[PDB]
């Protein structure tokens, strides 16, 4: 054997039947409205449709032999994926798009490709492997934008042949409205025919209407229509382009709309343009360093039990130098991993301060902190990554003198990025296995002693 | 009796009325305009605004026989009902959509079906049934978006009649702008009259302008008033139309956005292409499995004591199978029903590990789990769909060396769909009937001593 | 004084001065581009200027004894609200408004009226004004399209000024694209001037283009610039139009969408025809019924003590009918009259059923609910409007066989508005005069013997 | 070394050289499809051309000398720095763009500019500087739509350019689409040239139209292509332009959609007109006296530690005058200023009544409040700024007759700005330093006594 939807033979298949989907899509309406290009190109013609057909057959084929999940469990017996394909609507058009029409050839003669239209109803196909490139690929953005613009040039490309189609039906050149005569030298070339098909299309689907009015009652009513058309399915499409550079300028549109927010408030209470300016390059850091967003609001729709092995393989490279996690019991790490909440302090932001509230526990991630004295500028010790502080102050601890006090004070020299860990999580995580915690309050007599 | 406005009766007739007020708002316009569309089918004219007349006269009816609530209960008294109606705008707008003008048809001749302009005055109920369609019908962006292009083709069919009356005041053929002489053997048929007057009014309302110059004032005047109806009715109709769209895409976009932010990350953390598929393939399954919407976002709209309807008349399917619910108490199953948390677990997830906090209970919706051994391959146990497990650690129980532990490891061969019960919420449901619980901690220490 | 600013003189003055600012906003640009504006109408435009100058110094007298708050209380000290006029930005842009700059007709003659383009300058009167306006009208998206169709006019009178005027500078009929000659006997009237002039600029504004391309370069560079004027200031204000009408539907779209979320999930979940009906009849009885908006969620942004008072306005119907409120205390009814939350039953949906959880009270503001038996039909007690129930089970009784018991079940005959009291709410309130609770837990020992 | 790249020296050599970027970007095409603009002032072109490099080279060299933030510290080390220049695709795109191709200009001839065309390579810093003003400057939606427009302005540009070069292909005057015949007098001037190509590239992105229809293939393609990116890429622009917009009017939009849902529910509920009146009074106040915004969700972005010193500049005003607060401790005022919840009351709002919960005290900011009588009007005390009120009942005391009870009615004698500090939070925080609790409750019985 099976295919297994989710693995990237079954994403590959996609691509290999989205492009007969798309050549079909594209080309028989081309060829059953402008005749000479099915005729001219017919030996290339029948090679392409023939290669499409047997690749909507291989697909027909990739569908009998895709498992689906039942009970989760991917389905490997053949005859149930049989009945799966079946069963579901999608099997019957693969058979009418399947269906051999090109047997009219021998009625209709070779001029009247589109018997292949029904190529056109496995569109499923080609569909799903969008709403399957845009889930996988790492530029959602551009392939939203390049399908788009797919979209636009295949109505304006349908709407050209329809034009040209229509001109056919009251006649080359009857009227003014129509496409000019093919017995014109310039007006009868196949490209010149396409070609100005397809602005004829683009001034009437964008309304831009340069184009010779209509002379008939049917060309004036396929004019209203189309230029509604326009208008409506355009506005669909260009302004669903809108709402992608929307979401493209999302992130960077919110976090600038929170500083523009910021700064009316600091001119409107007159904050004092040195607070202004440190205001502004603590978000210039955050923007500079890519740290407007935050993982939490981001991961949240992970599954804790994939979320969770996410945030391993982020901060192993800091809970492998920590003394704690990884080290004693060497599993305790997921129990808090989840809930170390990232924090980002500004050079010379005070993190801990002596007789304060000890109920979180820090670990230091990225940045130099230093256990300072009291007069603010003596620094006792300097605390690199890997280091972990605030955690004296959570522990019950004998001959304490300081009690739920910080025994020093951290400020941070630059920007430190810490792991902020309450002190209830960290109670309750290690309930489970105090074989770390007796070398932790180790640490912690150690220094409160000296 | 009485109609009951919720009932399918009133619908349907919404349905019967909104063809009369559509009939009218679309004809009396075309026929006062385009004299020739009244005069030379009149005696069709006659027998539908007749049949519209009846109709609009038995909708008075009805909404004198349509019951109101007061204090919650359908007014069944008939001249309640009446009062209510007269007391009503409604009325007022029906007396005044139904005043016999025809009667002016003996002063101002059939040549001014204008007079019918007050049968217009029954928007309302044509609105009515529209706001109720959209409730009611299972398609209601398509119903939403045809009803917009409904909008969309009154106005430049109303556009399109005010055009040829204005050029019917200036006279026919006066000047280049105004619509062509009548007399002309193409420009003086109804269809082409029309069909120009229509073509006239979507280059004007939609602001392509391939139109012919005004040459008097009240010709620029009626043009600029126009182009700028056109360019505010029309962006209003078809940002409509674009926000529609949106609304189409707002699941599909929430969930492509969510993905989108969940690749930055995992790109910008260097996340190993590992961890990235399995995301990505996470992701896949929730869209392709239909499981990117969380019921509890939707359903929190609807009444609790609707809303658990739901959720039973969804989840019978499962808790009959399970061995507390719909066995012991039979009526318990509803007490919990609305807090069952659904989860999915990828294949391979543990949902439980020996020494863990069990503070869930989970009940097997769909999928297949193991209750493994800790060498993590030996399954000793398989727990198909029906199975309830994590609720052992929930309990007090005697002679339990393992107290708030998980007896056992819990993983999920493929994708599983469970049910978690939290602790405090079993806790606090089973307090009104320990009948179940007897049986509960039953089969608690037969796996206990096992 | 002094006018208070909140009053409705201050509003009232507001039109007052706006006239003459959207006057002079209108009419300035117009007489000094129109010459034959200017000069025809002289005697009418001295008359309406010198009025305009009037009012624009009482505008200026009303602003030296329009009071401000300085520590909440309005100033009425006439000399400090001279200071506070004075020292605003609004008193140089006032002066400037109002220099006697009519004293160049006797230099530039009597046809250069932009002399008074200054007067433009009490533009933030008119501004205030419609700030005010959107605030306190009882139209707001009526008359924010009315401003938006304002600004719109405005432009476009302003474009088409300004292109008559440079008409003049390259001069009249010079090339085909500047105005034509005046003195065309159809081209030269003071209407057709303008009304063309108009015409020109809604068709560069509005991008259409259908008039003559420009000859010089400056035609050229200014056609441009109008324009991409046209493209960027209509597209702001034509999608400001969007967003209005989006905020117009903003109530609406949010109850459509819910009520489609919850139509997909029940297809999706394949849920009964039957419980699909009661869902829709619900969502129509919210609609039908107007109870879609939640008046938690609006009042939310009222001050507590200000939307205190809002509710009582509304409940004081119900709330003198119950036994508690207004009754024993007389106001002890404000004390949760902010925690009354507002819930809705459907016909036939049981409140409450005996043996469950008693932890909410709750006051039947609308509808007819019953004391029922628990076979289902039998209805022992008809609660109407006023009535309360379950308040028995919240209370510490003696005697009370049931604790923490529903006494009896209470469905809902039709639908019912009631008040859900919560016992810790109620609990929590009742602790300051019990002088109601004695004869509430009388009531309650009387039904609880019976 | 080192330039930091947050402080302004960064950000001055930003704008330094954005200017040659922006120079590129706008001039090396225009001289590269004008020739007549790069031979006419070819001695102002080699200028401007070397100026340009010039500053090139010294933004390498700047690129070298700024630091960049490892551990949170700015990398110094000069060798280091080059590295970090080195390693960065900057580096590479700096080469490319300071390639000397001006050396072709022996081969080429001086009419190529083009040779010139990798200068535009180093754009990335234009953005740079963009992106840092857009957070740095005061008027970011100004700025926004500067950027816009000048994107507008280089895109219709560049256009114009590539509809010259195409003319120059094609043959100036060969057909009545390409630019005419440059041996007209008329239409040879480098001004003409320039302003009609720019003519075109207006009507043509903005899809107006109004230009010779095309007559070769290669021209009914690039009429189509431009069409496509003018629909595409100006709604993408223009419609950034309506969401800058947006953003602009978000404050106010919210503000003003909160007023009207607050106004539909009191016109539904038939709320009095005296009501109504307030609610509208209280919302004008609130927009006249700039309290729309709520500082907390404005500023819950901002760091703690730097929020902190934000609150600390706005409310050193009032809490210097307060007697807790800077004066006992000195240091308290940063332990509760993050939570002194700032609330706003109307003339004549009580905020405290005898016999209600005592669990708020209160800092008056701004506004008199006065302790009343509960007869209503006689005003025993009054209580301006710096007063705080609401603590006697938060404190355990001695002697209280009324525990946990307000001793008197707080009402507000105009719109009162306070700082509601609960109960818990005080507590909270006194526990660290009761040196200040002494003389609070020093305070409290010496009010509680009299
Ligand atoms: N007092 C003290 N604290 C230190 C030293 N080195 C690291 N620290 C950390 O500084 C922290 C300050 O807050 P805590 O008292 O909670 O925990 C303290 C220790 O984790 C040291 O040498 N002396
Ligand atoms: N230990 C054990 N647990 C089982 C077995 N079969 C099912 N389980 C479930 O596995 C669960 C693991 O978590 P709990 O200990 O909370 O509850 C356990 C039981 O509900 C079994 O055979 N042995
Ligand atoms: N048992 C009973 N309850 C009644 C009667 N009339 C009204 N009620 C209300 O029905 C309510 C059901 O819930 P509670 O027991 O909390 O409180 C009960 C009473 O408030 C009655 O006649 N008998
Ligand atoms: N009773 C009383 N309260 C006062 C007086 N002056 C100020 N107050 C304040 O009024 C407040 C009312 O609420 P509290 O009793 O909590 O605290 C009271 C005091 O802080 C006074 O003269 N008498
Ligand atoms: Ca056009
Ligand atoms: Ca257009």
């Amino acid at each position: 054997v099976v295919i297994d939807p989710s693995g990237n033979t079954y994403y590959n298949w996609l691509f290999c039947i989205t492009l007969p989907v798309m050549y079909n899509w594209t080309m028989v309406i081309a060829r059953a409205c402008f005749d000479e290009l099915q005729s001219d190109y017919l030996e290339y013609w029948l090679i392409l449709d023939y290669v499409s057909d047997i690749v909507y057959l291989i697909d027909m084929f990739v569908r009998t032999r895709t498992g689906y999940l039942e009970q989760g469990l991917l389905v490997k017996e053949e005859l149930k994926l049989i009945n799966k394909y079946k069963s579901n609507l999608q099997f019957k058009l693969d058979v009418l798009s399947l269906i051999p029409t090109d047997l009219l050839y021998f009625k209709l003669g070779w001029n009247y490709p589109e018997i292949r239209l029904n190529r056109l109803l496995r569109f499923s196909r080609m569909f799903e492997f969008f709403q399957r490139t845009e889930t996988r690929t790492n530029y959602p953005n551009i392939f939203r934008i390049s399908n788009l613009v797919m979209y636009i040039v295949i109505i304006i490309h349908w709407n050209a042949c329809v034009f040209y189609s229509i001109s056919k039906a009251i006649g080359f050149g009857n009227d003014t409205w129509v496409y000019p005569d093919i017995n014109d030298p310039e007006f009868g070339r196949l490209a010149r025919k396409y070609v100005y098909s397809l602005y004829w299309s683009t001034l009437t689907l964008t309304t831009i209407g340069e184009t010779p009015p209509p002379v008939r009652d049917s060309e004036y009513v396929f004019v209203v229509v189309d230029f509604l058309i326009g208008v409506l399915i355009f506005a669909t499409i260009v302004g669903n382009i809108g709402s992608m550079i929307s979401n493209m300028n999302a992130a960077r549109a919110e976090f600038q709309a929170r500083i523009d927010a910021i700064k009316q408030y600091m001119h409107f209470r007159n904050v004092s343009k040195d607070m202004e300016k440190r205001v502004i390059k603590w978000f210039d850091y955050l923007w500079t360093n890519k740290k407007t967003v935050d993982e939490k609001e981001v991961l949240k729709y992970l599954p804790d039990k994939l979320r969770a092995e996410i945030a391993i393989n982020v901060h192993l490279d800091t809970l492998k130098k920590v003394r704690i996690f990884a080290d004693c019991e060497a599993g305790l790490l997921v129990e808090l991993v989840l809930k170390l909440q990232p924090q980002v302090y500004s050079p010379g932001d005070y993190i801990c301060k002596k007789g304060d509230i000890g109920r979180e526990m820090y670990i230091i991630k990225e940045g130099k902190l230093a256990v300072v004295a009291d007069d603010g500028v003596t620094q006792f010790v300097v605390l690199s990554d890997g280091s972990y502080f605030g955690e004296i102050s959570i522990l019950n601890i004998k001959g304490s003198k300081a009690g739920n006090r910080r025994t020093a004070n951290i400020k941070s020299i630059g920007y430190s990025d810490l792991f902020c860990l309450s002190k209830d999580d960290l109670m309750e995580a290690l309930t489970e296995y105090p074989d770390a915690k007796t070398m932790l309050e180790e640490k912690g007599k150690q220094i409160l002693m000296k």
